[PDB]
């Protein structure tokens, strides 16, 4: 049976430990996510308390990490979601993605308008991913591609 | 000679003019950035307050939207960036963007670390685009795009 | 071409002359909703600036509440939504509502998990309405529906 | 005698213990409330620190969490209620809810006051429920039902 | 037809022409609310835009305080209510009364519900009435009846 | 000697140490501050950290709810008052109080500025006390009682 | 009759008013207070908009000022007090004297309960002066005292 | 070599230990300053967390408070100072000075300009001291004085 | 005589209409400064509301900036100063001088002690300027230099 | 492979119990990151959470500190950045800098934008150090150094 969070804590704090594992064995995000059949950002967020995952990928990801029973059975909780502290992020890789928002929200908005009408991009309906990818001038760029339904708001 | 603003208000209220004629004219964002050379996003960003226009393109859109003189220059200061109103969005629309920062925030840090290393994803030396197309299951998704430079910490 | 607010003091200021207008002609909302072909709930949350209406509602609404063209073309806009001044209702009827949520929210949570999986209810495929109904232990009691699409979270 | 709390947190904590131990246990809120007496929704809320439960139902709920004597006097008394974090959710799932508020608060305030009249309706002489139904369009609409006793304001 | 607001500013805007008003007339609250049938209290919350008036108390204060006939009109309109500028009073006579709140809201709540039982003391089927009386050891002393309903909350 | 605190939760954690002793003896208010010499309200106001038992008293209650020396010594400093968690209430029973302070408080300000004058009715010259009384419409009214010293300002 | 205030921006702008006058004038608050029979403190307090002058003394400001007489009867109006924009001052000058709570408001409370006992120190029954008085090491110094009574707080 | 701290709560927890120690001996303020050379104001500062003893102060009022050589060796460190749990005080003790910085605030600004001119007072090169005077009018007042060094501004 | 002001935004609105004075005649600050004997970075932050300029400063660059008379004495007032609209800068220029505090913060503390001791560094002692620096790996550096004086706390 | 944090308290509760350890031995930072290869600002920041040190170095502190193995991997992950605990800093060593930014963010916005154009001086890409220098007038000044690259913006 399905079975859900109500207090993000007993999530957040399985994080760090799951981090402090990970860091121990010298592992990757990339190769804990292999053989999960899930998307690294998926797995991912879930290690860090925003997604669940299945039972076997549970038991899996479990078993690279030395988790006991009772965490493996927390990382297939619905969690109680939300990473940010306190509303804004205070560290600056995180920051600039809200950044972002500061500067393009409304932008955002205004084009989703036109292209598809009045309502929402999903986030619930919805993959992301982070490519490194070559800037043609030096160095790297981080495309990060956000994919969600167009879901109208249709009067009633 | 560059020329800067120190209050958001002044151009968010020359934003609300545009738009307000733009509606009038019955004009859309892809119409207004016609015959700029500058990206529809970075366009609508200008006239929405949180980006420059560099002359030509600031009389150029200040013709279609019939704006006064003192407007066509306010479109060309270097805004006084910052389009959310007090910090978290109320629109709906806006708001999924920053509830995909408190559900894979502190995804896309760990991600970026692990594939770049220490450091930050540029807002800056950046670049989105809001893409249409349909979805296999019926309907049609947003595929949007942020892209931005990788910039590492190195110790001093 | 469909235009887009991004500053909702517009249309807030907008509402308060409609209802200043209303107040004149003593008008409920129910009969300026009539001839619309739209929810009374859906009309009356585009006069308080929280929907569009299409152009012929705009119009007829308009006639009603003798709003003037700007005023009109304003009611077809879609809204920078949200209705609270300040995240959290001071107004006792308003509040009550966020009430249900303190209290009940982490059980709507729960239940919404067990009854529909992981995912959210939508708010924007969506209808609420208010229906009086006589209370067997005497006066009158307020069923209000509200009415979501569930959207589920899947893997990728 | 009754006896009342003035920290949350006590019920909180009670709140993810309850949780842990139904997870371990595989139970459903739908087989907790069972035999209670006592609606899904409210057992549920009680179990998350919002309500009361009677001896009786707090007896019969421990048994079958196995939960200790102290935790079952708990659950019998009346909680500081408020289960939201810090005022606005984080989690999608409950935020969608307080989404609904941001866009129709202001419509269900006027459409109270014009069915209704001046005054409130309760969250205290109230009840509600979440029941799952097919959408004809295809998909699953959830339909959650508020229903309050009006509380007239009457002049003195 | 019943009237209502959503901005508490077009009502609190005439409150303070209603107080200029009523400075260059030196008139009192009790001699506005004398005639009106109504608690001096109730009539004062109603020109500080916290409730309604009656259309005769309307007109009545509104003779004596020369108002034109749209500010009558204001005056009978259901009050987006909250007095408060920002949530936690700045002016020290009331910000005393919220200090009561800090000192004795949790006595309040235990005695509430041992007196009582699980609920809340209305502030809707609520009466309030300040009185002067002598202190004993020389001065004044304000007796503030707050006079509310129990509603009890009971189990579903 | 006279002893003070600092910091709330000292004394906020003892008042639920103070509240689970209570519940298993299951005591009432009443019959703990019964003995005492000292009203109802305050002794459940010190019990709940918000003020400071003589040392007779704090034996005595100490003795029915069977607490440590250390306890009944911290129940003897004065305490570092605010009972709110976070400035507004949460809790549906305390929060009542609050609202009576948005509909009421520029009411009260303006009435005791009318009857009394410029200055402010104490809270630390205060009492309160609650009282049933039946409604005669049906059911039951608290009504609650502040009683504080005006202290006028004067000029200098 | 006792009028008073609600909404502290009529007196701030008073304040803005008077203090432009002031300028034009090339007057000091020392100038302003003298032949009022009131401390430059007060006066000053009376002018920012903090406190009310007396009817004489608001003349004989007023005519130093050169203010209409809506302005003479303004400044006899009991004031909606707070002259704080939002919470913590952003002026150095002013946000100094909240530094010294910071770092010795707990000092200040601890001493207090010492040297008088429970209760405070008013900041109603209370004078105010500021002295430039030269340091023995050179320099000037600020010597301000705050003159308060002793409010005890008692049993009941 | 100095030492100092960057979290406050290693600090304001030991705070509420001495203060624990201090009452179980029955100790007054006034006593551990006594023999230290320091003026009481200052040694109730770093007892409760806002500055540092000098090694011989820090071993005198270990002593007679029976503290370990890890707490003698804290009050020693630099502490970051702030004693305020959340900006705005909940206790009315130190509210009240708080509210003298609402009303007063401006004052002290202007007042400070005109007699000193264009800089600050400090809070850094300062004192404090708080005398007990009987008032004229019967019982006693508190002369609290806050004596600190002029720094000005000056161009650059 | 000395001047002060008590409300930021009368100098905020000045500083936005020189602003596009400053535009319209294509001025740059260094040009504005020019003359009046005082650094850029003093003279800018005058205009913008941050300082006051002398007399003479204030007519020249009154004449410059075609500035009316209350205007140039506007400039010459000691400002209310605070040029962060809501604490935390949303402009991405601003907020990276924020983001230095955020991650050096302690790291400034902390050194400040060990190489001066305890106490401050001023920021009304103080300048600051900001010099364009070519970075050898390619493009440019801004060496912002502080320079501000110690102010040491020592005891009393 | 490297490892990232996203709970800033487990590398705060670190720098706790490095500052503890560095006072028991009587170290400076300047000892500290001696022979590191690193800054003293870096490797200080480090220890404070806000950095990540390489492994030599990560090893060498260790030793001087006597710091466990868990520890000195700790301080090899990425941070999850942000000192300051609540935004504005409360202690009045940090609080100069963060005034510094309310007096003068908009000049560094203006002088920023004049001498380089439209973009952000680099926190990331950032140098930052600390020296003291003699006062001609008399005692020590505080010269910190942000050095930091320039980022254009530019239109796409
Ligand atoms: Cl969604
Ligand atoms: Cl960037
Ligand atoms: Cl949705
Ligand atoms: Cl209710
Ligand atoms: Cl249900
Ligand atoms: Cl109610
Ligand atoms: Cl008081
Ligand atoms: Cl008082
Ligand atoms: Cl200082
Ligand atoms: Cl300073
Ligand atoms: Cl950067």
């Amino acid at each position: 049976m399905i079975q859900s969070q109500i207090n993000r804590n007993i999530r957040l704090d399985l994080a760090d430990a799951i981090l402090l594992s990970k860091a121990k064995k010298d592992l990757s995000f990339a190769e804990i996510a292999d053989g999960t059949g899930l998307a690294e950002a998926f797995v991912t967020a879930a290690l860090l308390g925003q997604q669940a995952l299945p039972a076997d990928a549970a038991r899996l990801v479990g078993a690279k990490l030395d988790l006991d029973e009772d965490s493996i059975l927390l990382l297939q909780m619905i969690p109680l979601r939300g990473c940010i502290d306190d509303r804004i992020p205070t560290d600056p890789t995180m920051y600039k993605f809200y950044e972002m928002l500061q500067v393009y929200g409304t932008t955002l908005k205004a084009l989703v308008h036109e292209k598809f009408g009045d309502g929402i991009i999903s986030a619930i309906n919805f993959k992301l991913d982070v490519k490194k990818v070559a800037d043609p001038e030096g160095g790297e760029r981080a495309v990060i591609t956000l994919d969600g339904k167009y879901l109208p708001t249709k009067p009633f």
